[PDB]
């Protein structure tokens, strides 16, 4: 290849640089368009338009967009030629002799190979610093690589900087705006109270309002979803702070599906009025799917820390408290329930005259290809309308939870999205000692688990109002099965393989612990198939 | 009750108490005489007495501590402060006024006769009404109430000789909470980074020592003789010195009830036995019958540089200062006795690394025997830094282990931590992958380890790599860890065990390697039995 030959007395050239990561050549590939002082950079629901620019004769950096609603933003960084660089010794890439300079960033070791053997100046990361000549490789961590695949001949000259800079930025204002403007976000409520005030569903319910339910301590609201949420991958957000209650409350994020005759709007409305889990203590309304009734799908099983922010005054040496605490689950296995218009709720089981504050988005963040699946809810036992009167899910002392469900078409690696916590706030309750779930399908067992988790004495900044004990420990310490104050209790994916169409079985073993003072313990479990 | 204490000169009130029923064990003397009122309970522990002068309108706490220190607090009150009337009672043969108020939630009523010219209660911090308290009902269920009323013919003094030192109520609560409380101190803000150390030939007790290139620091603590009648808690606190990235962390102790044990392989990694994959040799992973592998008490993943890169700007984002992570490991007990060798891993390439510190905390507990605690295996690549191979075996072979059990065990638990690693679109740090376990060749348990919280801490995270499609590095979620957590260990149910020979086996369809990326799993289990 007779390189400095073809673009000697060219008027510019054209770079390609393909990416590597450790042998593994990357997708896309940047075009870098030199033109006498200036340099341009390009690639090769609606994305940013971003391209890259160097004017090596004013000596600066540009970042440019063009953000879907057609405002132009940009970021300049002046710089000095070999700013930040140590001489590193000599090398070739395509034929050309390159000096190698060596700089460290963030931790990283990189270094850049730059020709002089051609009369034009560029480089695709000016970021890392911008050497006199042409850039050929950029080296981080002696094992990402940018380099040149090709230099190519322009026949005309040609100015490259755009036409406008429009708005101009500082780096970090730039690249934040550029990264969010693909994503969409989804407000659902905002410091919404959740609170013990005997609130009642309305009979008219109108979309994009909060509605309280089940006494106060359920929020809920239709909301206008993406029509489809196909590649994108989807959180949930919330933020929480005690207005008033003392105490560690069990949270929960939820979605009524409405495909079936009943939902759990209509168990909210009226708990008897829906099917029921038929145990042998007792009949336990909402809890599962039916042939005509869809239990609400969990998103998100959270616990409040006890007080945040409302007991801040507590002095306890050592500890620095909160304001407020956040939640942040990815969701994105349910994405079928979570586009169009949805019923979406929010509930903090409490007994407090002021309660919560909550707050609750979605965020849907580009992503590669990704198919929506399918999400059926089967169980929740989560005791949601607790402040209506609702059992406590005590029937696992002697009985399983069983459901049925009927698939249309077979389905390859199945999962159940399972989450479990433990109840009952004493010594010898589920709350405080460790107990297996054991899932069931089909008659066979699938797997048998402790939830558990003993790292709570890591949130005790979030915990103002926890009880101290005189053996040092505060509640909010304490191992607990599946959740701790102030934390998400993350889901259990679990493994079912492969169903074929027709009806199946599945059901929930837990060896609950006795009853004690009139005190019960319980478990709060859901699930939906991911399918 | 009323005729005897007419012109008695004082009263002694014993206060019984009942949770939902049940009277609970042990009561209350309450002294009364005057305007003073002394409380001591009815026959290591530091003595807890209170007291209450109605002259000088205050309450007060007071404790002796084992170590014969004496504590108090002085707390003023004024007459019904939160009360409501709520109406007329009865309590043994005398005439009550009830009185209501709330507090940190709860409800609370409040029994209390002007019959008798005696005032005191048993809870001053529910509040003081200007009479006797007889009964105090908090959540209708919670129950104090007065048994016996005993005329005392002679008056007395009864505040104490000495209040010893004057704190305020909350730095009492702490001092007198804190007092059982045995805290080992192990590292404070000791740098953990890539700096060749290598591990003496003299170890001394209570020294720091740097070894396997610089990112394991050991130390020889004295640890409690016996760690009975304890829960016990590891607590770190993180930093950055100079690293941006997320890195491998790990707390561990070495035990050396066998021939070899850890700090032989972080002396010499191939002086130790190896596990045999398929692969390869692969020191120091697995316990043989001359060599324990480390016991690991807590893995932890650091931030993207901690309190070190705060000054990058995310809007929203308000960075963390340091990361702390506290881990319950009371069922490692028996490796948390005597002399013990404690290590910290943070996995690293950088100059100046990391700050760490590291202690041990026992809180006394109900009777609790200390159990068994045996390693097994343990793959978290501790000798990065000094050449250790990435546990890659996982793509054609199982990690495989024999023990042997002197005596049956009953309700056998593998403590068990898992993360998956390969840090690519298709390596098993962001893909789920299942690991199975067999114990004497048939299946215990398949799950899938799995995080998808990580969100939630992105403000330990202010180097993460900001993503053009608005998510960021530390936001992901991953195979069974986050970027500034803790992650916690399964408890797999193994049964009852019969004394003799047994193997476990750990199966996991480890991801293929893409040029020089490979996934890889860092496992690690200790039996309890």
């Amino acid at each position: 290849q007779n390189l400095q030959k073809k673009v000697k007395n060219a008027k510019g050239i054209e770079v390609i640089y393909q990416s590597s990561y450790k042998g593994k050549i990357r997708p896309g590939q940047i075009k870098m368009t030199v033109s006498g002082n200036q340099v341009a950079l390009e690639s090769v629901d609606k994305q940013p338009v971003i391209k890259n620019y160097i004017d090596y004769a004013g000596r600066e950096a540009y970042k440019w967009a063009e953000l879907p609603d057609g405002k132009i933003i940009s970021a300049a960084t002046p710089f000095e030629f070999g700013k930040g660089f140590t001489p590193a010794g000599e090398g070739k890439h395509l034929g050309l002799n390159c000096k190698i300079a060596r700089t460290s960033i963030n931790s990283n070791t990189i270094e850049v190979w730059y020709t002089h053997d051609i009369p034009f100046r560029g480089t695709p990361q000016a970021n890392v610093g911008v050497p006199d000549g042409l850039v050929l490789k950029v080296v981080r961590n002696g094992d990402m690589i940018q380099e040149a695949s090709a230099i190519t001949p322009l026949k005309k000259a040609q100015a490259l900087l755009p036409d406008s800079w429009g708005e101009k930025m500082d780096a970090a204002d730039y690249q934040y705006t550029i990264n969010q403007s693909g994503v969409i976000t989804i407000p659902v409520f905002d410091q919404q109270t959740i609170c013990f005030n005997n609130a009642k569903l309305p009979d008219t319910l109108e979309d994009g309002i909060t509605y309280s339910a089940g006494g106060g301590t359920l929020i809920l609201k239709k909301v206008k979803l993406p029509e489809s949420a196909k590649n994108r991958s989807i959180f949930v957000e919330v933020a929480q702070y005690s207005d008033g209650d003392a105490y560690d409350r069990t949270g929960s994020v939820f979605v009524i599906p409405t495909d079936k005759k009943q939902s759990f709007l209509d168990a909210i409305r009226n708990l008897k009025s829906v099917p029921s889990f038929q145990a042998k203590d007792g009949n336990y309304p909402a809890l599962i799917s039916t042939d005509d009734y869809e239990a609400p799908v969990e998103l998100m099983r959270f616990f409040t820390g006890f007080g945040v922010r409302k007991f801040n005054h507590n002095k306890v040496k050592g500890q620095h408290w909160v304001d407020s605490v956040i939640y942040k689950s990815e969701v994105t296995p349910l994405a079928s329930q979570l586009q169009g218009e949805v019923w979406i709720g929010a509930y903090i089981g409490n007994w407090d005259a002021k309660g919560h504050r909550l707050s609750l988005k979605l965020k849907y963040y580009p992503d590669d290809e990704r198919r929506v699946n399918k999400a059926m809810p089967l169980f929740n036992t989560v005791n949601y309308l607790e402040q209506a009167g609702q059992a406590y899910p005590v029937f696992f002392l002697n009985d399983s939870l069983r459901v049925r469900f009927t698939l249309k078409e077979p389905a390859k690696n199945a999962r159940l999205f399972y989450l479990t916590t433990g109840h009952g706030g004493w010594g010898n309750g589920d709350e405080f000692n460790q107990k297996p779930n054991t899932v069931y399908l089909d008659g066979k067992k699938v797997i048998s688990f402790i939830p558990w988790r003993d790292d709570c004495g890591t949130y005790r900044n979030s915990n103002p109002c926890s009880g101290n004990f005189s053996n040092g420990l505060s509640s909010s310490d304490l191992s607990r099965s599946n959740w701790c104050p102030g934390t998400v209790t993350t889901p259990e994916y679990i493994y079912l393989g492969d169903l074929e169409a027709g009806e199946h079985t599945l059901s929930v073993r837990i060896p609950q612990g006795a009853p004690e003072g009139g005190s019960n313990s319980y478990w709060c479990i859901s699930g939906t198939l991911l399918y």
